[PDB]
């Protein structure tokens, strides 16, 4: 009896007081305190006081620099407007609803605000991927006579949109389903209830495979070649001190995506170990829900770190923010 079930939804809380509410209907109070509901809200503000100008003026600086519309570039377009999709489909309704203290736009915002939230955090998943693998296309040449173009990078971008609804669709049409998750003020994948009705079962390991081992694999083993294609040429061309600077700094690049996607990966797997081994007990509203309450902030560093350490895309928002000069 770890939490009170309902008609769309599931309250990690348990009734044998009679205090539990709908997550629709009234506050959750009984789950946190206000403050704690308030600083919920203060953390929505933060991600998008950082979150829509980072990501907005990475659109912007692109309209006003040709140099940047490059095909490689398009990916990095794609995880803009998925950051943007956080943004709005799920910062700012949690903003609003948290002030609440629970989702007031009932179980239909709820698969609207779901699907919306979780399509942004998967687009911008599967952007690192693809990114991942032009990359490695591009330096380690595994095709023979093969030269990435305008349509291999669109091809790229419609591949993610593919893979994000593949996710985030499902749960739609009856496998798995949306409903408010942690403090239920924001709606999610459930993970939470074997709901046999959805197969919610087959959906978890469907999500733990496709969308969560596959993407860490391929992110490792294209950075891991293009390391060792670049430090095997390098290591040809010692006489070049240009050639070993872009080594150190390829290799120093890579460890910080890959260093920065393991953050945002390793807490969702060691939760995981927590529910595989140590099943028994329940989970409060921090069950989980920890890893998601961290992978929010993706949508301010992946823009950090793919663009703004971009040495044009810097100098392109210098000039930008600069009124045209500097
Ligand atoms: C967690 O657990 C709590 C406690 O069990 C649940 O809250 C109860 O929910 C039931 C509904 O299933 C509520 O029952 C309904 O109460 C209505 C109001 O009752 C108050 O007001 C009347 C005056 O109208 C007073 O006389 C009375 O003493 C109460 O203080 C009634 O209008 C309802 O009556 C109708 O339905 C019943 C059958 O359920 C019929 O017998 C009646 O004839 C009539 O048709 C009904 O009694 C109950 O009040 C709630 N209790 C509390 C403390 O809130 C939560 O639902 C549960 N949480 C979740 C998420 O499931
Ligand atoms: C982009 C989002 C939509 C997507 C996402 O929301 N999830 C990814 C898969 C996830 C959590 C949900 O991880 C799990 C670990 C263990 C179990 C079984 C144990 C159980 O949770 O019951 C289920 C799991 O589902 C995600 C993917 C990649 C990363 Cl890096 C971050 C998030
Ligand atoms: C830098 C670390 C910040 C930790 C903030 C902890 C704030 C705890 O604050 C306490 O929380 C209680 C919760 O019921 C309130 O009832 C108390 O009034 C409040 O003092
Ligand atoms: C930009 C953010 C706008 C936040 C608007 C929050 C409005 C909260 O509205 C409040 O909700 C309570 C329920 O918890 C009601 O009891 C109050 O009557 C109501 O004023
Ligand atoms: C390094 C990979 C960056 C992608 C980060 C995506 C973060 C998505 O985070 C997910 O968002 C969903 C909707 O808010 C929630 O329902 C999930 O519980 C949460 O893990
Ligand atoms: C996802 C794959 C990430 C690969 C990161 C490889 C980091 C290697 O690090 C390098 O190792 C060399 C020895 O082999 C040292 O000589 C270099 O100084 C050091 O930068
Ligand atoms: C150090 C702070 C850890 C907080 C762990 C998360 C506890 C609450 O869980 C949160 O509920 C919110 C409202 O539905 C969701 O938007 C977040 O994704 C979820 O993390
Ligand atoms: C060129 O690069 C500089 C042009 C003029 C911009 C200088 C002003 C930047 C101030 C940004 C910081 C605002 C912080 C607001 C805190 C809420």
């Amino acid at each position: 009896m770890c939490g009170t079930e309902g008609p769309n939804f599931y309250v990690p809380f348990s009734n044998k007081t009679g205090v539990v509410r709908s997550p629709f209907e009234a506050p959750q109070y009984y789950l946190a305190e206000p403050w704690q509901f308030s600083m919920l809200a203060a953390y929505m503000f933060l991600l998008i006081m950082l979150g829509f100008p980072i990501n907005f003026l990475t659109l912007y600086v692109t309209v006003q620099h040709k140099k940047l519309r490059t095909p490689l570039n398009y990916i990095l377009l794609n995880l803009a407007v998925a950051d943007l999709f956080m943004v709005f489909g799920g910062f700012t309704t949690t903003l609003y609803t948290s002030l609440h203290g629970y989702f007031v736009f009932g179980p239909t915002g709820c698969n609207l605000e779901g699907f919306f939230a979780t399509l942004g955090g998967e687009i911008a998943l599967w952007s690192l991927v693809v990114l991942a693998i032009e990359r490695y296309v591009v330096v380690c040449k595994p095709m023979s006579n093969f030269r990435f173009g305008e349509n291999h990078a669109i091809m790229g971008v419609a591949f993610t949109w593919v893979m994000a609804l593949a996710c985030a669709a499902p749960p739609l049409v009856g496998w798995s389903r949306y409903i408010p998750e942690g403090m239920q003020c924001s709606c999610g994948i459930d993970y939470y209830t074997p709901h046999e009705e959805t197969n919610n079962e087959s959906f978890v390991i469907y999500m733990f495979v496709v969308h969560f081992i596959i993407p860490l694999i391929v992110i490792f083993f294209c950075y891991g070649q293009l390391v060792f294609t670049v430090k095997e040429a390098a290591a040809q061309q010692q006489e070049s001190a240009t050639t070993q600077k872009a080594e150190k700094e390829v290799t120093r690049m890579v460890i910080i995506m890959v260093i920065a996607f393991l953050i945002c990966w390793l807490p969702y797997a060691g939760v995981a170990f927590y529910i595989f081994t140590h099943q028994g007990s329940c989970f409060g509203p921090i069950f989980m829900t920890i890893p998601a309450f961290f992978a929010k902030t993706s949508a301010v560093y992946n823009p950090v770190i793919y663009i703004m350490m971009n040495k044009q895309f810097r100098n392109c928002m210098v000039t930008t923010l600069c009124c045209g000069k500097n």
